[PDB]
């Protein structure tokens, strides 16, 4: 995250660090608990058995309840960037309770409206390519970019009905490399997308590009 700031204990009660091969990696959203769901990229094709989800913690390395992987599913329409959603099956399960707590997802067939707050955490960079990242979790609120204006940024085709949009034009707020899958919310919490790609991180007038919940709710639903 760029521009962020220390997150609060129970400000996400749902969200998980995604570590592979013991650093970090991705971010991700409990959903039960059995079930996280991330971005595609994250997972697609890697070697399972690489990462280990924490549930309950402000930091990636202690706190809170870990679990390996039992499977992975991407999207069925997952290409290139688009669709960017997969589902994770945990081998150990994860209560509810606590600083732990599973995701409400924004409804079927919504779509953020521009210029409305949302709120995006992680444990990436804190300036593009940066190598170092924070111990605890930052997050970062910047409103939403119609998809127009995502278009007019990305091109036509590069901005799809399974994405949406959020950033400033000053650039300076986004999120970055090792926040993909983590969540990004509505000023009610509700999970509203998955962190999925962007030219850059923070870039003036190129926005962050996030998998969009309302969209992706069939595939979420049935495999949750």
């Amino acid at each position: 995250i760029v521009g962020g700031t220390s997150a609060s204990a129970g400000d996400f009660p749902f969200i998980v660090s995604i570590s592979r091969n013991g650093g970090p990696w991705c971010g991700g959203s409990l959903l039960n608990a059995n079930t996280v769901l991330t971005a595609a990229h994250c997972v697609s094709g890697y070697a399972q058995s690489g990462f280990q989800i924490r549930a309950g913690s402000l930091s990636r390395t202690s706190g809170g309840i870990t679990s390996s992987l039992s499977s992975v599913r991407v999207h069925p329409s997952y290409s290139g960037n688009n669709n960017d959603l997969a589902i994770l099956k945990l081998s150990t399960s994860i209560p509810s309770g606590g600083n732990i707590g599973y995701a409400r997802l924004a409804a079927s067939g919504s779509d953020p409206v521009a210029g409305s707050s949302a709120t995006v955490a992680g444990w990436g960079a804190t300036s593009e390519g940066g190598s170092s990242t924070p111990v605890n979790l930052l997050k970062v609120t910047v409103p939403i970019v119609s998809r127009a204006t995502c278009r007019a940024q990305y091109g036509t085709s590069a901005i799809t009905n399974q994405m949406f949009c959020a950033g400033v034009s000053s650039g300076g707020k986004d999120s970055c490399q090792g926040d993909s899958g983590g969540p990004i919310v509505d000023s009610s919490n509700t999970l509203i997308g998955a962190v999925s790609w962007g030219n850059g991180c923070a870039r003036p007038n190129y926005s962050g590009v996030y998998a969009s919940v309302g969209a992706l709710r069939s595939f979420i639903d049935t495999y949750a």
